[PDB]
């Protein structure tokens, strides 16, 4: 029926004295993300991308005064559904040289569904590094990317 | 139903002495992108997302610079033209999200005008089309304000 | 019915020694893609793209073997999650080569390792405009979507 896709994109700074949130997960790590808020890029981009998928406008438009990321993703959800959209699926890819996310991951994909209310198999996060590549290969920043799947009911 | 989704990617160069034109919205600002046509990142973005959804390869198989009618092109005629392809292959467009990456300057007020060509040049709604902006958070060429960057996604049905 | 997407992302750093292969093609070129296998920077990214789809995590959790060979096993796991795939999109961002006369190669070998009609199949190229690592040459990078059904 009246399916709807988004996409979106977020970079923080990597920076001394900051706490590493990812996915909503503290990584033990001696740099942290730069933002307002608590820079968490991967919710960033997947609420980016949903906004996108409902036609919403997008992050900056919508947003809350120190609300971490995770009450806004959890507020991007409700605005989406008073569009009258229902979340299908996301998909995400964190790009960071460093730490090691692997043992990370299956807690940022529970931590987004939670938030979503989407059962665990409807919520993907990858990562990759970028082969030492620019800013991401030297370190001084993460990059997420998302896609997301709505349907209008 | 028949649903396919495509993607896009574009980037240009950020110069003196040209129009800068995102979206097909000039946009007053003291540089312009660098391109053949009007440089329009945007536009050239979703057009990319467009073709790929309808698997009909990318805007350089289409448009080629060869011609003497690129110099200086309008992208929304072009989008138009990609439009009217897309749908002569058997495909209506459902939805286009994209994001413009720019340090400067501040696009924020003219993004509703930018959605609205596109929704025009792809005989859409409003609704089903969206445009979001970012920084790079000083980041990179991007952040050094050297080019500007758009992403595109569209969902097509045949 | 249930659809999905997913999205994936590669890059490779682009050096003399190696040959380049994109989308299982061999392409004739001075130098080639760094990487542990083939470094086969558009057949990751489109594996990435359908492993996300499915939501079975990534490329790296799951994998001598080529590239394509991946990519099959990777169709084969989304099968088995219940999933077919109904079409791939993809960009290369290189500066050079010229990709444009490799793609009907490429888009023909995702097409065959994915049991897709070759209409389902698109690959694009660009360039970077000469910004970055990848305006420099320093590398390529790939960019797919892929929309899958659970059947
Ligand atoms: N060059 C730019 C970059 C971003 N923005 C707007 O600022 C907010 C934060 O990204 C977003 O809402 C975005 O639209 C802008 O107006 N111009
Ligand atoms: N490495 C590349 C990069 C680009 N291209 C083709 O040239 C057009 C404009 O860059 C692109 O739209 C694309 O058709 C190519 O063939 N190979
Ligand atoms: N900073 C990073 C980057 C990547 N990864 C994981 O490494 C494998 C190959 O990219 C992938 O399985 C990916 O999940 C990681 O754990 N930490
Ligand atoms: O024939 C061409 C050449 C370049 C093009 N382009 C480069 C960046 N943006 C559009 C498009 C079409
Ligand atoms: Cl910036
Ligand atoms: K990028
Ligand atoms: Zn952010
Ligand atoms: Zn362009
Ligand atoms: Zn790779």
């Amino acid at each position: 029926m009246d399916f709807r896709i988004g996409q979106g994109y977020d970079v923080h700074q990597l920076v001394p004295g900051r706490p590493l949130i990812i996915g909503g997960v503290t990584i033990p790590y001696e740099r942290g993300l730069l933002g307002h808020s608590d820079a968490d890029v991967l919710l960033h981009a997947i609420t980016d991308a949903l906004f996108g998928a409902a036609a919403l406008g997008d992050i900056g438009r919508h947003f809350f005064k120190g609300a971490d990321s995770r009450a806004l993703l959890r507020e991007c959800a409700s605005r989406v559904a008073q569009a009258g959209f229902a979340i299908r699926n996301v998909d995400s890819t964190i790009i960071a040289q460093a730490p090691k996310l692997a043992p990370h991951i299956d807690a940022m994909r529970a931590n987004i569904a939670a938030d979503l209310d989407l059962p665990l198999d409807r919520v993907n996060v990858k990562a990759k590094t970028n082969e030492k590549l620019g800013y991401l290969g030297r370190g001084e920043g993460i990059e997420a990317q998302a896609a997301a799947l709505v349907v209008r009911e």
